[PDB]
């Protein structure tokens, strides 16, 4: 499993200690990471060891620019509660916010329900829970990544990490905003040199 891969003090050296204005560990634990990474078969585990080494880098990149370096769980400052009231699959509950959460920052009435029909949460009714129960967090992410996205296709068929960027924002990709784009590629570059692994290429979209 991806503990094989990660260790507690290479986890703790991509996401950071808690610290003033950030929570990094003391919310996103090593244990969760792991109990969320394992089940989902195939995260972190497809591939060549070079292939999962990326698949993981490429994931905590992608997670710490969305959540600021682990330090927010809850997007910051939202000025939309997230509610499609047009999705009747996934009806909002009145007084419940669908912001993002967790290390992928999940949002929509949609989303929320989604992935807690899979998780095993109700999305609905208690989205809060994807910032305060750190393993559900967790999963919320690989469930993103694995069943929600291409991400996990991509990263692990030779795609590279742009193609990772453009499975959760596409609209970053193609010129759209080149900042975001550094912000994701620098968390990867670090992260592959604490997981040992060459980069690969196309690293931008």
């Amino acid at each position: 499993g991806v503990g094989s891969i990660v260790s507690s003090d290479v986890f703790n050296s991509i996401v950071g200690g808690a610290a003033s204005g950030c929570a990094g560990n003391g919310f996103y634990t090593y244990d969760s990471f792991i109990s969320a990474a394992n089940a989902f078969n195939g995260f972190g585990t497809s591939g060549s060891s070079d292939v999962n080494k990326r698949e993981i880098a490429a994931f905590f990149a992608n997670a710490a620019h969305e959540t600021g370096g682990f330090c927010y769980i809850e997007e910051q400052n939202p000025t939309s509660i997230y509610c499609d009231a047009s999705n009747t699959q996934y009806p909002c509950a009145s007084g419940k916010t669908y912001h993002g959460r967790g290390p992928l920052q999940l949002s929509w009435n949609y989303n929320y329900g989604a992935a807690g029909s899979y998780i095993q949460f109700d999305g609905l009714n208690n989205p809060e829970i994807v910032g305060t129960d750190s393993t559900i967090s967790f999963k919320t992410a690989v469930w993103f990544w694995m069943v929600n996205s291409n991400c996990h296709t991509a990263i692990t068929s030779g795609q590279g990490f742009g193609a990772t960027i453009r499975a959760i924002n596409s609209m970053e990709c193609d010129g759209g905003n080149a900042a975001t784009v550094a912000s994701r590629v620098n968390y990867y570059q670090k992260f592959c040199q604490q997981l040992n692994v060459d980069t690969g290429s196309n690293l931008q979209c």
